[PDB]
């Protein structure tokens, strides 16, 4: 069966600063909460950290050459906030600011549009010292940082993401404690989630006010959770299971409200977001597009002992990637429909989609056919979604390079390009060559 993507469909790859850059204490860069966290005993598998990573701070021209051969239209990357403002505020670090000027200019020189994520989890440790995202001064510090970057790049970067995956920044980082800074407190996570939406809306209003050229959105991750049965308790369990990703972070942006079923559930569990007057009006700024990060899904069954949301996620027969995530391309199609039906025809970029497969170099080749199959399946769901009328503009494969995968360290590879983390040698995988052909041909079988 032939799958054909539209002529105007945009192809990209995506990375994040702390995951690839390295040079963590060079050219004036201050520490982030992920520097602190990954050097804390027991927080990252194998004691990995992002001190060196792929060393893409230095080798960014070698990485840009990889992308021109690949043929992508857009490159999604992030800016390290503590590389621009080592303390989060105050004096600009000139070497860090010029690094991204050299990068963006060389990108455009090679014919690649930049898409910039302002915040991809590397909060300056100086700001975490005063409470981090729990402190509304850090929200303001984000606006001032974004404003600096907007003005600094108004000619060159025309696609912008404020906050990447606020669900991870808040709940995964401050309730489950698995990501930096590693707290375990539901009320704190609930309030931090509100502050991230506030930081986003303020960054958006700044973008408008200053008349920056281009378009701006944010990049939530979402899952599809299919009800185990028609029983109401299973329907509600899945409503909650997806609502923590979708309604909780989309309703404030699109409808100016938090969903009542989530508010009531949180309240029964002792948490209420601390909303100050004018917050909701500031959150609900109009955005140009939404970035969807999608990897996985499941079937959900009500179970009173299944965590806070009381939903048991069941693998009813999916393949899994090497990090253990269900492969559920039909869920991808369904979740995009859910979003289109609830929030309208807003433009959508798939700002992340990819698979962990830990395939090694053998005779100079990486035979990662599992990754090719994953990409085929999710690009098929995107084609189905476009035909159903979802306003999908492009696709970013996660990731260009194998990189530092947060609490999993270097052992969980997502790249199209293999990285020897001892030698920093790059090796194009089979999926790189496949993606290259698909980006050019715009069809596959």
């Amino acid at each position: 069966a032939i799958i054909q993507l539209p002529k105007d469909f945009q192809w990209g790859v995506a990375t994040a600063a702390y995951q690839i850059e390295g040079a963590y204490n060079e050219d004036g860069r201050g520490l982030s909460i992920w520097d602190t966290f990954s050097h804390t005993p027991g927080k990252v598998r194998n004691g990995d950290n992002g001190d060196i990573a792929c060393d893409s701070y230095h080798r960014y021209k070698e990485d840009i050459k990889l992308m021109k051969e690949l043929g992508v239209d857009i490159y999604r990357f992030s800016i390290s906030w503590p590389r621009i403002f080592p303390t989060g505020r105050g004096p600009v670090n000139s070497k860090g600011l010029e690094f991204y000027h050299h990068f963006v200019d060389e990108l455009i020189a090679n014919g690649i549009e930049p898409m910039c994520t302002l915040y991809h989890w590397d909060l300056p440790q100086s700001l975490q010292d005063i409470g981090g995202w729990a402190n509304r001064e850090v929200v303001e510090a984000f606006v001032e940082y974004s404003t600096f970057i907007f003005k600094e790049f108004n000619g060159k970067i025309k696609k912008w993401i404020t906050i990447n995956e606020p669900w991870c920044i808040s709940f995964l980082s401050n309730y489950e404690g698995k990501h930096a800074p590693g707290n375990h407190n539901l009320q704190l996570a609930v309030t931090i989630s509100h502050h991230l939406l506030l930081a986003h809306g303020k960054a958006v209003k700044a973008f408008r006010n200053l008349g920056i050229e281009g378009e701006i959105g944010y990049a939530p991750n979402v899952e599809w959770i299919e009800p185990f049965s028609s029983k109401q308790e299973d329907q509600d369990a899945c409503h909650r299971g997806m609502g923590i990703f979708i309604e909780w972070f989309f309703d404030p942006v699109f409808k100016g409200k938090y969903p009542d079923f989530m508010l009531d559930w949180f309240e029964q569990n002792g948490a209420v977001p601390e909303i100050q007057e004018g917050d909701m009006q500031m959150i609900s700024q109009p955005i140009d597009f939404v970035g969807i990060n999608f990897y996985t899904g499941s079937v959900g069954r009500y179970n009173k002992e299944a965590g806070l949301l009381e939903v048991e996620k069941i693998n009813i027969g999916y393949q899994t990637t090497d990090i253990g995530w269900n492969i559920y391309p039909e869920g991808f199609y369904k979740v995009l429909n859910k979003i289109n039906n609830q929030y309208g025809n807003i433009p959508i970029y798939i700002t992340e989609n990819g698979a962990c497969y830990n395939d090694e170099v053998i005779n100079g080749r990486v035979k990662d056919e599992g990754r090719i199959e994953y990409l085929k399946q999710h690009l098929t769901s995107i084609r189905r979604s476009i035909e159903t009328g979802v306003n999908i503009k492009g696709y970013f494969a996660w990731s260009l390079l194998d990189n530092f995968e947060w609490a999993e360290g270097y052992d969980m590879r997502f790249g199209l390009v293999h990285i020897n983390f001892h030698t920093l040698e790059r090796t194009k995988k089979d999926s790189y060559y496949w993606y290259k052909k698909i980006v050019r041909n715009r069809w596959f079988e």
